[PDB]
């Protein structure tokens, strides 16, 4: 327990469900955040000229 | 010990140097590269629009 607190991390196996969970969500998120600005970035840039 | 056999890495002294220099000069080199990819495709997208 006092190496398991020297890593660092609290190894529940409910919040480890939960936390993968949120971080994945999140993940995608992201990756259509990316994709969305570079649409828009084409289009700005477009648009302006 | 069988902890050991069941993660299956020898990690020795030697091996665990030369893993981390060959694995952090790859994730430099990667960063360039990308960083190459990303500069020669903002000049691309410029010449086109």
């Amino acid at each position: 327990l006092q190496e398991m607190k020297d890593i660092g991390v609290q190894a529940d196996a409910n919040a480890e469900m939960r936390a993968r969970e949120r971080r994945d969500r999140l993940h995608e998120a992201l990756s259509v955040n990316r994709s969305r600005v570079n649409q828009l970035e084409k289009q700005i840039a477009f648009c302006e000229a």
